[PDB]
């Protein structure tokens, strides 16, 4: 079965780390930080890795039921939530996963709202939702171990015992206190513990290359700043390759990214079996293209193949 | 003839197209009065997008522009007037042939989500967001105009002539004042305006059968409810009938749903050319059916098929 990528334009793709369309591409080649999220993670071959799951509605979204406000030392008022699988299963931390599938993959305060639809009851149930952040470098931050913590402006309105539902929507601050670091891994069992099945890091073996990233702008809910999500493939390709699941036939695809008004080609990348782009770029910011550009795939090649510069 | 295909999606694998949820359920009704003409989620067998359809799950329910003015609600609340662009920033065009900018919402109802705004201007940008809530029946609710209105319950952290994003999150309300009927068409340009280029009508034509929808349970802000959106396809589909544009043989592609551990089909089911399925049920509620199944395509068949009942 031949390999493919999807025929989506830029601005028809969506990140894969969180719920938000790609803005550009994106370099930073002196990047100093080892580079191992766990969403977006797929192989060619169409391979699901760290806490990649098919679901944009699924990427840093949690499922399960608070259990009690506790106390914390930081701002606002805090909950403690059990979570499940997003599927409503229970989560079993003797899978081989990191984490419960779509769990965040990076330090930082994860905005968004708690939901809630209470489970008793014309026979129908209550509501209630309400502003949350999600501090995924709290030690109360045990996803693994089937327990996160939020926060909220609200005081008092949140269930215990109640099914609850975290949709995320941006970041509630980047500033210095709020940890926000898209390279940093949270710890998923808890401070001080190691985390496990992790995707693998990814980089860069050839001279003159670096990663290319498909970069998100994320909302933020107060403060400066104008943060950023880099994504390795957008989450259509993790959808796309999860389906064809054809064989990799080398360790490297040679892909073009083309303009479809043109047909010309504007540069051309590696996209590697591990399921990441590299270029030979020597710079670092947006890659300026039209957003109706798409990658296509011209053939296998080998590590040893030479890009053409962008 | 390019053959036709369905995505190997399971139903735990699929997403709404009418609002940014995970398919909980297949779901009928055969006993449904309403007109059945929703705007999202729409898409042909060969894949030409119809209505307000567009390709990124993050567009659904979607706005992107700038706020104009402040107004003041005669009881609570505080009201925003917007101006709206394209998803992708562009100025909305009234006269291009759509009903509304792609993504804008197909229903009555109070949509709850958040709007958030980075500022052009500073060195880095001042940022805020808001829960807020759009009623899409309201007078003021005009997106074919080029502007919309949505309420907060913030007072006065809205910036005027900044960057403003919607991200919808639920509804605020099912209670008879919050108008929420799935099926009724907002009105794009204004009460005493017609809507127009809508996609069309969806129905069974033969006795016996009924319409087969992708269910999703959406969020409630507060008080009592069980709300549910029902979608024709799910995004994923709309998506790859898009990319593949496969030529439709007949007006029906024969689908089954498949359970894959058994390879038993559960149901059969007809695929319209318009992008809609129809099943020979004659009850109302879920369909009981694992959620690894899946739908495969086995024949073009013709209007006149016989559905094997369910
Ligand atoms: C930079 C400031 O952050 C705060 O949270 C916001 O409420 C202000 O409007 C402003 O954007
Ligand atoms: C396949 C590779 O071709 C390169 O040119 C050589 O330098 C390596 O040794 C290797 O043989």
């Amino acid at each position: 079965k031949p390999f493919t990528l999807p025929i989506l334009t830029l601005g028809e793709l969506t990140n894969s780390r969180f719920p938000l369309p790609i803005d550009v591409l994106y370099t930073n080649p002196n990047e100093s930080a080892i580079v191992q999220c766990q969403n977006g993670r797929c192989t060619l071959d169409g391979e699901l890795q760290g806490t990649t799951q098919l679901l944009p509605t699924g990427i840093c979204a949690f499922r399960g039921k608070v259990t009690q406000q506790v106390q914390d030392e930081h701002r606002g008022t805090h909950w403690n939530m059990t979570v499940t699988n997003l599927n409503g299963t229970p989560f079993d931390p003797t899978e081989d996963v990191p984490a419960p599938l779509g769990t965040p993959d990076f330090s930082g305060q994860i905005y968004g709202v708690i939901s809630q639809r209470n489970t008793n009851t014309g026979n129908l149930p209550a509501n209630r939702a309400h502003e949350a952040v999600i501090a995924t470098y709290s030690p109360k931050f045990t996803p693994k171990l089937g327990n996160i913590q939020f926060s909220t402006w609200e005081t008092q309105d949140v269930s215990s015992g109640q099914p609850t539902k975290f949709t995320p929507v941006g970041l509630a601050s980047v500033d210095a206190n709020s940890h926000f670091d898209q390279w940093t891994l949270p710890s998923y069992s808890g401070a001080l513990t190691l985390n496990m099945n992790l995707a693998p890091s990814v980089a860069p073996v050839f001279p003159g290359e670096c990663l290319l990233f498909f970069r998100s702008f994320i909302p933020l809910k107060g403060g400066y700043g104008n943060p950023a999500i880099d994504c390795l493939m957008p989450q259509e390709w993790v959808q796309h390759l999860y389906q064809e699941s054809a064989p990799s036939l080398s360790d490297v695809a040679l892909v073009r990214y083309v303009n479809p008004e043109t047909g010309r080609t504007l540069f051309e990348a590696k996209l590697h079996r591990n399921g990441f782009l590299t270029v030979a770029r020597n710079s670092a910011g947006p890659v300026v293209a039209p957003t109706n550009g798409y990658f296509r795939f011209d053939s296998w090649v080998n590590q040893f193949y030479t890009l053409a510069p962008m």
